[PDB]
């Protein structure tokens, strides 16, 4: 499959092998595309292609109306036509195959996204939240003009929004574990809670198994157990804020009687509600789009600048025991984990998802 998009007037069209490019931590899948130029129409004008990564606030896109803040994080510019020498580019199979099938008016354009840039992330504030829509976008803009210092008209340019998604391989080592012990009033007898997850890294759609073990040497009773997954998303630019939202929950009527032991495995799956409501939830795309998932965890390299990532995302499973005197007491434990995007003769389809 191949996506393509043309400017208002078919004079210019962009072609991409995919909408999502994967970040592998050490390197990022290259953005290799091709553009179809019509030399006659262009005549004088040259065809350029720019890749922009920017944090934007106030609107759901980099458009003007109501965009109150914008910070450029990465910009790359290539002259596709005529093919500029300096911008050498060892074509990729997909590019060869595409220039051949499209014609000789089709020229390649290729971008190398640095590894430490933030991935595509967006957030739409909830009903009672006063912050605005914001996010990090990667925009590919193909346009034509004599030189870069001259005005470009919207009619001869194509703007596509691609996604850089983060992937990481499952790792070796002990699984996430946490425990706590509680002594209530008028007693030295302990209620001990221990839990763990089957892995440290999970992918969109994958179920999370939570092993919960309780040693109740108390005269108290555990009435119920609540297991939840929560997302934490911090806005780091312009209008600082901290959002928190449950993305999976399970309340079970399991009980743990006085001086008894209990264990059970609970399975839940963080999921973006098919019904897209504006909750202060960080996503990896517009909530409107089908392929949009919950944002992936932000990977924080040692000593890396946190602000310029724009929105920091993390997840945690929380295990809570509701105990049977004043108000019901609660014994809980939290377990961090990281959520990532899964691991990854020519048919054309629109890009607009």
């Amino acid at each position: 499959r191949v996506f393509k998009k043309a400017s208002p007037n078919g004079k210019l069209t962009v072609y991409l092998g995919k909408r999502d490019f994967v970040d592998h931590i050490d390197l990022v899948e290259p953005v290799d595309g091709v553009v179809l130029v019509d030399p006659e129409y262009l005549k004088e004008r040259r065809v350029y292609v720019t890749l922009t990564c920017a944090f934007r606030y106030g609107r759901e896109d980099l458009d003007v109306l109501g965009l109150t803040f914008r910070k450029d994080l990465f910009v790359a510019n290539v002259q596709s036509f005529p093919p500029a020498p300096e911008d050498k580019k060892p074509l990729t199979r997909l590019q060869e195959r595409l220039i051949k099938k499209l014609g000789e008016h089709a020229y390649p354009f290729t971008f190398e996204i640095p590894p430490n840039l933030p991935c595509s992330v967006t957030l739409q504030p909830g009903p009672e939240d006063t912050g605005k829509a914001c996010g990090v976008d990667y925009e590919v803009k193909a346009f034509c003009a004599e030189n870069l210092e001259e005005k470009i008209h919207k009619r001869n340019s194509v703007r596509l929004v691609i996604r850089k998604v983060q992937y990481a391989p499952e790792r070796p080592g002990p699984q996430p574990t946490a425990e706590t012990t509680r002594q209530f009033l008028m007693s030295d007898k302990p209620l001990h809670l221990e839990a763990s997850l089957d892995k440290e890294i999970y992918y969109h759609g994958e179920p999370i198994s939570v092993n919960v073990h309780v040693t109740n040497n108390t005269n108290k009773t555990v009435k119920k157990i609540k297991i939840s997954v929560r997302q934490y998303a911090d806005i780091c630019l312009f209008n600082t804020a901290q959002y928190k939202c449950p993305v999976a929950m399970e309340e079970a009527d399991d009980t743990v009687a006085p001086s008894s032991t209990f264990c059970k495995v609970y399975t839940l799956t963080p999921f973006l509600a098919n019904n897209r409501e504006k909750r202060g939830l960080a996503l990896d795309g517009k909530l409107k789009h089908e392929d949009t998932n919950l944002a992936s965890s932000t990977l924080l390299r040692e000593g890396a600048n946190r602000e310029i990532l724009g929105i920091i995302v993390s997840y945690k499973v929380k295990v809570k025991l509701v105990v049977s005197d004043l108000a019901s007491s609660d014994v809980a434990v939290e377990l961090p984990f990281t959520l990532m995007h899964p691991k990854p003769d020519i048919v054309f389809e629109d890009f607009a998802r």
